[PDB]
């Protein structure tokens, strides 16, 4: 039966990344973000915390040829192709600068106010694919991968996906921004103003209801400062912005 109300980061509180709220920066990598955190956080839950790991996004970005324009946008099933075939080494924010390849990019703010410097318009180049790890971390580049062995697209249905998220834990998904996206602040977001701004990809880790209106729980890749401290919640059973037509996830095992 489904509940209520989930949340992974309460289910699985031992796993560190599924309440890390990561920055893509200034580069459209969001669908290597929503990968690598999901793939994070499986790793973790389906090895029963074996596996605590940072999965790195620039490691995806950058050496997954078959996964779109890396910052200039990316495909979701490929990049869960290549973490089951390839797989991913280890990697953390730059500010962190851990594991064998942590992110390039600062953080910034994505059309919102806070600490940090505004993103602006312009985007970075897609770093190069380098296949080394950082000259402090003593594991070989091959020999950092962490693979899945499956992947698939989850059924456009609201209960499938719960099922699957509450089973396998958070998933990605794919949905359409439109410009008031850019103005989310806090809230059920629904799109009710603006264009089409083409897709965005984030990490759906639960569900909740407040005041009779349904929604997911779902960490964007925009640092702490936007939305709900990195989170925002979105409507739930009406296919919100294709919210639950481009569901993918994968399993380790
Ligand atoms: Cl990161």
């Amino acid at each position: 039966e489904i509940p209520s109300s989930f949340d992974s980061r309460k289910k699985w509180p031992r796993c560190k990344s599924i309440a890390t709220i990561r920055d893509q920066s200034r580069c459209g990598s969001c669908w290597a973000f929503g990968a690598v955190e999901a793939m994070s956080d499986r790793s973790c839950i389906q090895s029963g915390g074996k596996q605590n790991v940072e999965l790195s996004a620039v490691d995806l970005l950058s050496c997954c040829e078959s996964c779109g324009l890396g910052c200039e946008g990316g495909i979701l099933g490929p990049a869960w192709d290549y973490w089951v075939k390839e797989g991913i080494v280890t990697g953390s924010s730059k500010e962190n600068h851990a594991g064998c390849e942590p992110y390039p990019f600062p953080k910034c703010e994505h059309h919102t106010k806070g600490k940090y410097p505004p993103c602006g318009s312009k985007i970075y180049k897609t770093p190069r694919c380098k296949q080394t790890c950082q000259k402090k971390y003593k594991t070989p580049y091959t020999q950092d991968k962490h693979r899945g062995k499956s992947s698939y697209n989850v059924k456009n249905d609201e209960k499938a996906i719960q099922k699957e998220i509450m089973k396998y834990g958070p998933v990605e998904a794919g949905f359409t921004v439109y410009e008031d996206f850019l103005n989310y602040k806090s809230g059920i977001y629904k799109h009710i103003t603006g264009e089409t701004l083409g897709g965005h990809a984030i990490r759906i880790i639960g569900w909740g209801v407040e005041n009779k209106a349904p929604y997911w729980l779902i960490a964007n890749s925009w640092n702490e400062d936007w939305g709900e401290n990195g989170y925002f919640r979105i409507v739930r059973g009406r296919d919100e912005c294709s919210i639950e037509s481009e569901v993918t996830a994968g399993r380790i095992n």
